[PDB]
DNA sequence: GGGTCTTCACACCGGTGTGAAGACCC
DNA sequence: GGGTCTTCACACCGGTGTGAAGACCC
DNA sequence: GGGTCTTCACACCGGTGTGAAGACCC
DNA sequence: GGGTCTTCACACCGGTGTGAAGACCC
DNA sequence: GGGTCTTCACACCGGTGTGAAGACCC
């Protein structure tokens, strides 16, 4: 349920619950009380509705009320089992919205993918929410990949091993003097599908919920694109903050600036778009800070210089990411062979 | 006091009190009830004394244990006037907290500094607190001037201005494109005196306390060599964090990246030392990632590569911060004309 | 509860409060204005949970925070109804917390107890904590009774009675000059099972809590094998010190001296083990002094001398208690017969 | 002064100050703001008087409130200086006011030494405090050196070598098997003035103090009897503690049961006397407790029995102090030629 | 490179909670 | 007059000052 | 029998359902 | 109309949930 | 002895104090 159903949260299980009692279970270092369980909050409020694309008074609310209310749900699941023991710490409340941020936008644009997917195999275009049609030449192969990406991952592993080894080549490379490249990786990747899936039918497949069947599923669509794209194919590099301070807006720009070095470069990629979606610029100089250029190509002269960052997105609703992903297909796709 | 004396508390103005209650003047985005004011809490306790320099009980203490005392001198003067109102967040006792480590840990090489300079011109080795006599030949061109540095600073003011020309030069070229070259600051530059400063005075005076007399001096010291020193005797930059998470430690990153492009590169410096100072680097792999070569030499093949970070330092003590920075001046003072 | 509900301590009772006052009923000499009460201090935090065998979180933290967690646990109620009025004497900070350590480790050895009996009567090896099985023969005749001793104890009520007669002899001897053999008694005593209680179910029934019901069952276990066992099969005597000094290290020497004279000796035993848990040696020679020999052995020659204590225990967490103990039972009774 | 005159306090010195403030000057394991100068202490209150043997007003005084009464000068000196700021811990009163019972009643019978030297030597009977004449025929080998023992002192360093031997092969034979005969050093040790020194001056000046000149000569006059004195004339053994409770009074058990070893035993004294001089013996069974046999003897059947303790003293004045020890010498000097 | 100084073990009692034996009428 | 209740010894560690051996350059 | 006390009108906004005009592609 | 004062970006760490590699016997 | 389970680095934003540039009349 989306508005906190006082029955549903009485008819779910204690393992499927919002908030476990971890009063009997340190951790050996946090003293954690009470917990927010972020799998199953995403499960509770969105299990049976997708923002963007599903009930348009939804649509259209502030999408920074669409965001942030599980917690709230959690809340107010607190305070009705743990009574006057409720305590959540704001720097917990913080991490598990920053990543319900991280998953739920990315799951509105995998549904702004498998419309797209439809339209370009020869199916009709879905209007069940009023979303204008691309202008562009429907073709098969110029259905898009969209991919959410573990907290670990390096992203090499997604390039065909003919060019993986150029890459492992100049890690190793610097491995002899001791040193090397590390790199945060990216919230989301978008590529383009190749050519082992374009019948498939996964890719089309409309998501309807964020339930643990279709969780694991978008946490986990990367491993089936596992050295298989070539590196001028990697559309377009989503990194997802929800508010920006005058610091944290740099571990993005070294997101980029290692993104635009290993496919710029060394698997001499034209230029790969990279950008930053978030709700709260506010309190930042970050959009004069942002037209950085990037530190790859002050080496040799001004042979080419361009931006580290494409855009700053400020989404105001829950619809206009799916209008803008739109028109973002309709103009990059353009430039494949259709 | 350094250990909470109760009248002295008393003794004090409302002024110079270490909380001011701002209850009833809000400042429209942040309801913050009560204050840390951080100016006066560093003349609180550390107002008569220094670390690493003086009453050495202090030096051998846990150096987690002489940051992060004001922060609880303040919260036992808290709970004296303003019986139990007394609130202030945690993350306001984390941002002052880590600016007591950014000021108080340059105030102790500040100490190292003048008896530094105080060798360098023929005077002799204070030796109030045991410490080791450097060997090397006494020379007054090679005293050191240490520089804290604001929080909107860009230090190429510092440079002087034919070699300033070349950066405003790199600088207006990339704002043809609309473009530029944002940086954080360090919290940290460490330069050697200049021609102008080698018989004054105040380079050697060691100060005695953090009172705001001694205060203002630090935080201003660096207005007196505004265009003074020479690209290639920059030696150390010193960038202050007090804990790292896996995130925080590439905001450093990116400040030593372009100060390793627009050194190395623009005006020829061959290496300019940045490290970071930290306490807690527990729950991060930092050490590894701190083996990163530095982006400016990636694109010109492999001419000249090297780290970005000299060094991570985890000081136990103070004494131990007064120690390092004496061997780190025996050794790049060795490579000038002495 | 373990981590302090804030409405637990309102659902509990006047009775079962943590902390009574007695502001208004003095005892005649100490001016004591509140008391911790320590058998509902246990009762609160240890009531549903057992250090070592229950919750793996809590098994792997310091156990130097699992004890003492209950005076910390009291302040922090005691600084909730009796608001600004609280003062516990440190001196009494200290009793508690001793006490407190030497009931929780006798319980956590007599969970180590019931799983070493399970085996022994051919039950299985309880593996919800991760607990190495034991390479012994199972036999029912080598199951072993922990017991708790109070505090005028003198533990010769213990020995069968054809044993018994001779200390009595001993004593009453010694009572013809006026004179006597005062001990303090030890706070665990380890002995086998006797033939009586092969087949009972109180020594494999694992105890799940320090609740008043299993709270007297350990501070009277003691009772029901007053006059069972031979001098034999006395296995372990444990001596419980919080942290020593260098003098209060000598009061379970003169504990030993008389035990190892009473039982090597009169009745014959060939050696008795005799140890120390402690969890600060700090500020102490005390691994070096507790390599006394005994000064039982010292008049005969030097027919056969050994240490009066047998090794001075330092544990880490509360699981290597168990993981210990274990590894005593697994040699020690290799030597009955199986 | 005695009774906390207000200006000498105030001509006195910094250095010789009652109470130094260590507050910016931590010792690194104890948060001590204030410390209690022992030695300063002693010097302010008892400088000019000792208790017994002058002012006799004070000899008939409660020698409870003789013992503690610097304490309580110190606290009206740090309520002066440090006025509001002032806290001296209770752990840090008692470990001073219990070695300001060690060090003054130690001092109280120097002063009959001297005297019962005097006696000896042909010179009178000193009549300025009225105590009884001993009824001993006057011989000037009967003079008694009264000996303030260190922390770490092991005693066996007063014995002729010829008879320390059998002690360092006693404990060398049990280096061999890796042991150890550790031992608490008694508080006082009296025995009986050698040959070498039957005509020296400085056994007979009476003290007439407590300065720091006359005190270090109390604690240090042991080196001059550093390997003189014959097993079997060490007549007295004191043992000082202030208070006794019910496990404390077990660490001077095991420094007789030593003292009766090897003593009694390896180089054949017949038996020392060891006594307890306790103020408050209260919440105790302790005279009862103290009514215990010699370890030592009970492996050698019954041949020979005796009480560990001779008496457990608790002397009401400080006048009868030194009418029980003029008493001790009238009988113990007896058995010698005279 | 034997002096200065920073460390460490030494032995220091005191306010304690609880069980068992005392107190006292009925 | 065996119950209730007021007492008491039991064993409880923790913050300590000072001497002697450590630390370190010169 | 003018004080005490039980009553009453005053003016206080806030969460609402539905019709009609807006929004938007096709 | 240069002073006073109300604003704003600066850089500030800290308590976090989850996946994957560790731990350990059997 | 490959399973279960205890651990750890990952990347997560949010309430902050102070200096410098803004605001505004005089
Ligand atoms: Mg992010
Ligand atoms: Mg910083
Ligand atoms: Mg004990
Ligand atoms: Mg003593």
């Amino acid at each position: 349920p989306f508005t906190y159903s006082i029955e549903a949260t009485r008819n779910l299980a204690t393992t499927e619950r919002c908030i476990q009692d971890i009063r009997n279970a340190p951790v050996r270092n946090r003293s954690t009380q009470f917990q927010l369980a972020q799998q199953n909050m995403l499960a509770y409020t969105f299990g049976e509705v997708i923002p963007g694309f599903a009930s348009a008074g939804i649509n259209g609310m502030d999408y920074r009320d669409v965001i942030g209310r599980p917690v709230e749900n959690a809340v107010t699941e607190g305070t009705h089992f743990f009574r006057d023991d409720f305590r959540v710490d704001s720097n917990a409340k913080a991490k598990v919205a920053g990543d319900i941020f991280e998953i739920v936008s990315s799951a509105v644009m995998w549904n702004c993918a498998a419309r797209w997917n439809s339209l370009m195999v020869g199916e009709g275009w879905r209007s069940q929410p009023r979303y204008s049609r691309p202008t562009l030449s429907p073709s098969p192969r110029r259905q898009v990949a969209v991919l959410n990406l573990p907290r670990s991952f390096d992203w090499v592993s997604l390039l065909v091993p003919e060019s993986q080894e150029v890459i492992e080549e100049f890690r190793a490379g610097l491995r002899k003097d001791g040193l090397g490249l590390p790199t945060s990786t990216p919230d989301l990747a978008v590529v383009v599908l190749p050519e082992e899936f374009q019948n498939d039918e996964m890719w089309r497949e409309e998501i309807a919920g964020l339930t643990r069947p279709n969780q694991i599923l978008l946490s986990g669509a990367y491993q089936r694109l596992q050295g298989r794209v070539q590196p001028g194919e990697i559309s377009l590099a989503v990194a997802f903050k929800r508010s920006l301070r005058s610091d944290r807006l740099y571990q993005p720009l070294y997101e980029a600036n290692v993104m635009q070095l290993l496919l710029e470069g060394k698997l001499g990629a034209p230029k790969v778009e990279f950008e930053v979606h978030t709700l709260a610029p506010e309190g930042t100089n970050a959009f004069v800070t942002y037209e950085a250029a990037s530190l790859y190509g002050l080496a040799e002269g001004r042979s080419a210089v361009h931006r580290a960052i494409r855009e700053l997105y400020v989404p105001p609703t829950a619809a206009d990411l799916a209008r803008r992903f739109f028109a973002f297909l309709n103009e990059r796709m353009e430039l494949v062979n259709g």
